[PDB]
Parts: structure tokens; sequence; C-alpha cells
RNA sequence: GCGAGCGUAGUUCAAUGGUAAAACAUCUCCUUGCCAAGGAGAAGAUACGGGUUCGAUUCCCGCCGCUCGCC
């Protein structure tokens, strides 16, 4: 009932049964059976996240007291095809409800959109009462939730997960398949739909039990998504040969002066502050110019919901001044008594100058008739209604919404403040006319005020609490954050690309200190900061002596807060993160590393090929080869291969499941601890780097083996078994596997053979590999590489001389790529790309059969005498791996004998037999650069 | 999967509302001949389709290919 034209608030209560997150109810937070409550609003009437705030303090909440955010999260769901943006609310750390536009369901998109605000009632009650495990909520006066629902939870979960009859189930599911794909044909949608609701549920009990392997989900997702994208086209039919019985949705002149235009919000991301304030800033400075206006200091601003730009002392009128402008030539428009044809009528009408003001100029041909034109000065405020409506309109995103028309935005707009000295710039964007009112910090005195002068603006924001400009809430924060760690005994934590991301979620910032327990502090420290920031945005704090982590942590608060609150509410959720990640801890060092291995067999990499344990199997096999193509030591190869079954190891562990972000750092913890060496341990860590553009490469010996034989197969494997890139669509991430190949290899000195080790590790795949399927991967990884050497500040012309037959081993061609251009910008390059041209054009096919041909036989000519001598004697040098500044110098004593001997001896045949000689002793001359450079393509030839 | 930027002789690049220029390559004529080099001349392009305007390579829409970020 959102599919349609047809109005529908409404709001209910249900549980929700989810059988795979049933743990015998003991983990304090998650439960197989939660309730939630549920509130759709169709059409999105406009307060729609400030009647949110009065359910809060409806529901016995303190909103001028907490910590209330809207932190942006997306929402998708492929098996109802579904998807919608909006935000999740976070009070005081904890995250209680989502809060989202809807945009597509079924297939076929929505109109109007619906809102979505879902509460979660056992998450919220945990808060208001001061309770950490559930069985302690008070439901109502003498009774505990626990003692209501405690054996349910217990119970249900032995079922669900043990005792589930794994049969009687896989043909319920496809009963119910049937008997909803047949009701689906005498047009009845309810039981139709019923049956693929109780269809999907079957499902769930058969995916938690493990009975469903790896290969089975992409066909089951698939026999139930087809059930749902085709109730949806049946119900919003029958719907509308009802006829919609619920409605139907239908829809002067002085001293310049400043101006100021924002654009209100809802909160948008955090990355589409910074890629917006940009785009208008420059999008407006073109076209104040290209209007003929003048102004002075243009500056732009940002915040989380408004986009200010500000332009100083604007003109008030167009510059008027007279311009040329020339039009057709003579030729087209003018004519012998036949002046005005058809294009000098069309050039004098868009510009209503008399057609006898017209005069010549020498324009190249001395033609283009032309004449002057006015500037028609219009007062400059007339001049942006026109203009304005384009600009907002051309900002674009990633991801856009829709709200009540069909304009496109990243979130809803809600005000628009545009004002020019005092007077008001009208116009209308997307149903909202402007005007000079604005919304300052939300819940407050001042969350409506109207500002009277473009030149008091910013004065005005900033007392209402607002810092806008954007480098100045930086400084706000990493400055009053110091006086907080400095006052405990340390300094905290700031990757600046967690600033950038703790800037642009606060309006009005304000930093508290928080303690979490000391017995924590046994964990790993990349699992404990890992926590404290990509998942809730804190800030460490380490003791600058001896410099570890201490038990504090720094948050980011917004307004006007009781920081007496909101510390406790933050100090009691990542006491409750860090107590389940210590739990899987301590069920990951249960076993030892060794017996990790065996559960890798459930993870798929690809349909036709497999598993991961396969495919870490088939290293472990080849890894004693691709450390004797780079030449690595003897007396390491033994100390590489025991480090090579147990990599990728920790990708089924505990902790490696939830904080996805920490493989190969928890593989390296557990191999230290378990006493390894030290390099098999730090080689386990390298397996993965680079892990995104711009990471560090792999250093040590054994580090680089693994690193390349790893992307050697998942190249062949990848494209020698059907998905090919051959698209603008990237899955399995060929580009990147591709691009980090070469510079492992370019950033470390290394010798590779990219023929020999290609046809190496194809040899081991399950699917068969034919030669000609890894002469396309070479090419993949040299059309790579030319792009890495192109944007180096390289030249176009060389690389690809180069990568002609230099292009096996990547360290050589880009060593020697940088190295020739040196050469080609001295004044030797015109000498000898030359020299080596008059014997390759002179030989452009003669039928030299006799192959070699090279000698004394009869070779009674003058200059040959001393020419093969000279050939010789540079042949002896070249040798096919030199480099280029000894060719450089061989070849220079080389190019006189040329032109003495071009000069005399006649090499076309005027014998019969013996012309061959003059023949070969070119085409050697001609060959002796196949190996260094393919000099048969740089200009200049 | 979505966005962003691009497409001009054979190769590299200037221009813009209305006679599309130059470099290297190609061809012909020269002759201390066949190669090279110095000289004159000639031919050669806006990926494709649609829209307004008198005239679009330029402004608008749609299709094909290429490069790059996220998934």
């Amino acid at each position: 009932r959102v599919l349609g034209p047809e109005p529908w608030n409404v709001a209910y209560v249900e549980p929700s049964i989810r059988p795979d997150d049933s743990r015998y109810g003991d983990n304090p937070n998650r439960l197989q059976r939660h309730t939630q409550f549920q509130v759709i609003l169709k059409p999105d009437p406009g307060n729609s996240q400030d009647l949110f705030l009065h359910s809060l303090s409806a529901l016995g909440i303190n909103v001028r007291e907490h910590d209330i955010r809207f932190v942006e999260d997306n929402w998708e769901s492929p098996v109802l095809g579904a998807w919608g943006l909006g935000w999740e609310v976070w009070m005081d750390g904890m995250e209680i409800t989502q809060f989202t536009y809807f945009q597509q369901s079924g297939s076929l998109p929505l109109l109007p959109v619906s809102v979505e605000i879902t509460y979660g009632l056992e998450r919220i009650l945990m808060s208001l009462q001061g309770v950490d495990h559930f069985k302690n909520i008070q439901y109502t006066k003498g009774i505990t939730y626990g003692e209501l629902f405690l054996e349910n939870e217990k119970e249900m979960s032995a079922y669900y997960l043990e005792h589930a009859n794994v049969d009687n189930i896989q043909k319920h599911f496809d009963d119910f398949e049937e008997e909803a794909r047949s009701l689906l044909s005498l047009w009845l949608p309810i039981p139709a739909y019923d049956h693929v609701l109780k269809a999907s549920h079957a499902f769930n009990i058969l995916d938690s039990r493990g009975f469903v392997g790896v290969t089975e989900r992409a066909r089951y997702f698939g026999r139930m998504r087809s059930l749902a994208r085709q109730c949806a086209q049946l119900w919003v039919k029958t719907r509308e040969n009802l006829g919609y019985p619920l409605g139907t949705y239908q829809e002067v002149v002085g001293q310049p002066r400043a101006f100021v235009l924002e654009i209100g919000t809802e909160e948008l991301p955090p990355h589409d502050v910074i890629e917006a304030t940009k785009q208008l800033e420059k999008s407006l400075i073109q076209i104040l110019e290209k209007r003929r206006l003048s102004h002075g200091k243009v500056r732009s601003y940002g915040t989380p919901r408004r986009l200010a730009v500000v332009v100083e002392n604007l003109n008030m009128k167009q510059m008027e001044e007279e311009i040329e402008l020339r039009g057709p030539p003579v030729a087209k428009a003018f004519d012998q008594e036949g002046r005005p044809t058809k294009a000098a009528e069309g050039f004098c009408r868009k510009n209503n100058v008399p057609i006898d003001s017209l005069y010549r100029r020498t324009d190249g041909k001395t033609e283009y008739i032309y004449a002057r034109v006015k500037e028609s000065a219009r007062f400059a405020d007339e001049v942006l209604t026109e203009d304005l409506p384009t600009i907002i309109s051309g900002i674009s995103f990633p991801k856009s919404m829709r709200w009540n028309s069909n304009i496109v935005f990243s979130r809803p707009i809600r005000w628009i403040f545009a004002l020019h000295g005092d007077l008001i710039v009208p116009f209308c964007f997307a149903g909202i006319s402007s005007g000079n009112q604005s919304c300052g910090l939300r819940n407050s005195s001042l969350a409506n005020f109207k500002v009277e002068a473009a030149e008091l603006y910013l004065h005005t924001l900033e007392k209402a609490g607002i810092l806008i400009d954007m480098q100045e809430r930086k400084q706000r924060i990493l400055h009053d954050s110091s006086i907080l760690a400095e006052g405990v005994g340390g300094d905290i934590i700031a990757p600046d690309s967690l600033v950038q991301e703790v800037i642009n979620l606060v309006e009005a910032p304000m930093p508290i200190i928080g303690r979490y327990d000391v017995s924590f502090l046994a964990l790993p420290k990349d699992v404990l900061i890992t926590v404290m920031q990509k998942h809730q945005k804190y800030f460490p704090v380490t003791s600058k002596t001896m410099g570890n982590l201490l038990p504090c942590f720094i948050t980011v608060a917004n307004g006007a807060i009781k920081e007496e609150v909101v510390r406790k509410g933050n100090e009691a959720v990542l006491r409750a993160r860090y107590e389940d990640a210590k739990f899987f801890y301590k069920m990951d060092t249960q076993k030892k590393l060794s017996e990790f291995r065996d559960q890798l067999s459930s993870i798929l990499f690809h349909e036709r090929l497999g598993t991961m344990l396969d495919k870490m199997k088939r290293v472990e096999n080849t890894v004693a080869e691709v450390a004797l193509l780079l030449g690595i030591n003897e007396k390491m190869i033994p100390a590489i291969k025991d480090a090579a079954a147990l990599a990728m190891s920790d990708l089924a562990t505990n902790i490696v499941t939830e904080f996805t972000s920490l493989a190969g750092i928890m593989a390296r913890h557990y191999a230290l601890r378990d006493g390894l060496s030290e390099q098999i341990a730090e080689a386990l860590f390298e397996i993965t780097l680079p892990r995104f553009s711009g990471d560090v490469f792999p250093k040590t010996d054994p580090g680089i083996v693994l690193a390349v034989t790893d992307r050697l197969d998942s190249l062949v494997g990848l494209f020698g078994a059907g998905c090919q890139p051959s698209s603008t669509n990237d899955p399995f991430g060929l580009r990147r596997i591709s691009y980090g190949l070469v510079q492992i290899l370019v950033e470390n000195k290394k010798n590779f053979d990219l023929t020999k080790a290609l046809t190496l590790v194809a040899e081991e795949q399950p699917i068969t590999i034919d030669s000609g399927v890894i002469d396309e991967v070479v090419q993949f990884v040299t059309r790579r590489l030319e792009q890495l050497l192109v944007d180096e500040g390289i030249n176009c012309e060389i690389v690809r001389s180069v990568l002609i037959e230099r292009a096996n081993c990547p360290y050589l061609a880009s060593q020697t790529a940088i190295e020739m251009e040196a050469f080609s910008r001295t004044e030797d390059f015109p000498k000898i790309v030359e020299a080596y041209s008059r014997p390759t054009r002179i030989i452009r096919g003669k039928e030299i059969g006799s192959a070699l041909e090279v000698d004394a036989s009869v070779f009674e000519k003058d200059e040959e005498r001393a020419l093969w001598s000279a050939y010789l004697e540079v042949a002896d040098k070249i040798h096919p791996g030199v480099d280029i500044k000894a060719f450089a110098d061989a070849s220079l004593e080389l190019l006189q004998p040329l032109e003495d001997f071009f000069t005399n001896v006649f090499v076309m045949a005027e014998d019969e037999k013996v012309r061959n000689n003059r023949l070969a002793l070119l085409t050697k001359v001609a060959s002796l650069p196949k190996g260094i450079a393919d000099l048969s393509v740089l200009p200049g030839f």
C-alpha cells in the first residue's frame, strides 16, 4: 500500500522474527524476536522531521538536554527490490531509529514518495532506564521483560538453531512458491503475497541451520525476488480497476552592495558538503561575468544543513559598453546587387542595428561584414532572477532524491535566503519562494530569525551559535580537544580522514572526555582504536610518555548540551561494544591458528571456480617458483612456504567477520602470539597490501612473493573463466587488482617476466586455460602500465616506443622510459633517429632471401670493408639488456660510416645474384635496436 | 551498479555561432641517382543521429566507444 496515487497515513506495532540472530538469550543486545513500531506517511507532509522530535518528548524524553543526531545511512533491499535515502537517529551515541524516504518498491518507481519512521522499542528502553541486559527491562509495574520472554528466547533458539527438521522445510519452500505462482493467475494479490511471506520465512530457518550451501543462495534469492517483483504489478492494477476509492494525488542606482545566498536543507552527508560548496561557487563565478557584471571577494561556506555563498560589493547595473561583433563572410551573405540574401538579414535581425550601418574589415580574407551593438544595462536584480534557478539546478550529486516533484536534489530543500543589499531577489525553486528568513540552531530561541541587510548576515548567524566558516570549526575542535587530552596526561589520535568527517557532522561543536574500564586494555590496540573510530567517531587518547593507550576518549556533542547526561550516556555504549568484542576475542583464542583454515570452505570466490580454501590451495603450489622469477635468495624459499599455508587463514575468525577491516592485522596478532618467527608473522600481513589507492607496499622479502602470487591468480582465474571487464561496469575489481601488481614491482627494484609467470600460474586452475586467453591479460596489464607511466609527467610518444619490446618486465620499462626522455631533449636525438632511418626505409622489401649472407664472399665494395667493422665493434657492446646511454654513445660513431657507405655504393641490383650482401649488411645495421626501443614510431623520422 | 570527464586529418593539437590552421606522416616535380637531406606544389578530418536559429564543430536531447572514483 505504498504503490499508487493513494494517500496512506498509518502506524502500527509488530514483532519481528529473524532466526539467524538467535543466541540462546545471553548476549544483552541480540534477540531472535524483537518489537518494532512502524509509521508510514504518504504523501510527505513537510514537517516530517519536526513531528518526530515532538514524538520523542511525548514519550517522556527531554530533547533540549540529550544529544539527538541525524547521521546518514541509506537503505536498500534487493529481495523486495526497494531503496530509499535517509538517516538514522543517534540519541547519546545509541542508534535508536531509522528514517527513510522511499523511491522504489517492487521494481516500479514511487509516486508520491513515502516517509518511513521505524522505532525500536528495546534499544530505547534500556537507555531510558539505566539497564544493560534486556531481561531487567520493567514491562509493567511488577513484572519484568525476562520473566515473560526469556524461555521463548531460549527454546525457540534451540528450534531455529539445532532441531529444525531441514527437509520438511526444503519441501515447504517449493510448495509455497508454487502456490503463490499459481494464485497469480486467478488475479488474487492478497493470498499470492501471503504465500511469498511464508516462503521467505521458511528460507530463513534453512539458512540458520546451515543447510544452505555457498552456491544455492544466489539461486534462492533469484527464485524469491521475482515473486515480489510480480505481485506488485498485479496489485497496482487491481487497485486501478476499482477507480482508486481513496482519492488521487495530482499537483535604483546606487553604490554597490553585498549579495548573500543560502540554501537551507536537511542534513546532507559529510562529503556532499565539500563537493557541493565548490560546484556552486564556480558556477556562480562564471555566470556573474558571462552577463557583464563586476564584483569583489567571493567566498563560500558550508554546514550539514546550509550552503551559503557571499559575493561582496556587487554591482548595481551591467557594464554597458559597445563591442564589435563579426558575422558571416561576404561570400555567403553579401552579393553584387544581392547584398541581403538570407544571411545578412538574419545577421542584422538578431542585432536590430539598421542594415546600412555595416562595413568591411580585413578579417583574414577581407570579408565578414559586421557592426556594433549595445549592452542594455539591466539593473543587476532582474538579471539574477533569470539565471539563479539554472545555477541552483546545476549542482549534481551521485545519489539523489525526489520529495514533492520531479526536481532532484540530495536532500529536501526547505528555505532559500537570497538577498542583495537590503532588497530581496525574488524567484522560486521547487515550490519555495525565496525570502529573508533563516533557521538557527534547532530547538532554541532562534529557531527562526530574519536578517535585514545582507551585510549583517554573518554577524547575525554567529549570534545564534552557528560557526559556519568550515576552517574555523577544525581549529575549535582540535584546540579544545587538546586541553582535555592534556588534563589527563596524553594526546589525541586524529587522522585527517576522521577530522574531515567529524567536522561535517556538527554545527556548534562541544567536546567531552569520557572513561571506559581498564580491564578492556588486554585487547589488541588496533581493535580498540577501530571500534572508537570507524563506528562511533570518537578520539582515542594515548599517554605521550610510554605512548600507548589510556582509558579515556573524546566525543563531540552539538549545541546547548547538558554535558552531564551525554558523557554518562556515551560512556555506556562502548562499554557494550567492547564487551562484545572481548567475548569474540576470547572465543578466538580457544584454538591454535592453524585450525582456522578448515572453515574457509564456506566463503564464495567465484561460481565456476569455487571457494577461498581452494584458491589458497592453488598458491602454496606455485609460490616456490615466483621466488625464482624474482631472484629471491635460496635460504628463504623454505621460510616462505610454511608462511604460505597459514595465509588468509584469519578470514574465517570470529573478529574478522565482525570487523571486516581487520583482515590482515588480526592474522599477524594471532601468529606472533602462537610462537612463529617474526618474519613469518610480518609476511602474514602484507598479503593484503595495498588495500586501496595510496597505501604502503610490501617491503620485506617474503612479503612480495605472496602479494604477487595472489594477484596473479585472481587475474588469470577471473579472466579465463568468463568475467572479463569489457564494459564500463567493474565487477570483482579487476582494475585495482591489475594496477597494484605493477606498483609492487616498479617501487621495489625487481626483475620479473610477465609472459612466463602467466604461463605457469594459469596451468593450475580448474577450468582449462588456452594459450590465447593469456595474451589478453598481458595487454590488460600493459595498458595499465602505460597509464601509470604517462601521468607522471612523461611524453606520450616515447612510452609507446619502449612498451613494444621492453613491456615485459615492468621495472626495466619504467626505468628506461624516464631515461629516454632526458636523452630525447639533448641534441643527439635528431642525429640518431635519422642515422637509423636511412637503412630501414631503403629496405622496404626487395626479396632478401639468403637469410644471413653477411660475408666476404664477394665484398668488392669500398666502404663495406669499413662499415661491417664498425657494426661488429658496436654489436659486441650492445647486448639484449643494455641501458640507453651505452646505446646513445655507441651509435654516434656508427652514424658516420653510414653516410660514407650510402655516398658511394649503389646498393640496388646492377648484378643478378650478388646484391644480397649489400642488403644484409643494412638489414643487420637496421636490426641492432631490436630489444631496446621501437624507433619507427617517434616523430622526426 | 551509479556518477565525473572526454571524442577533430593516418599520429599529436589551435579555434570558435557562420571561407576549420599547423607540425610529423603520404604523393608528385626537382637530381654529385637508388636511403636521407634542402626546395615548390597537392590531397587529407569534427564518432553517429536528432532540435532551434537564416547558418552549429560551438547551445539542447538521444545513442556508441575510452579513461577514472565508489559499489
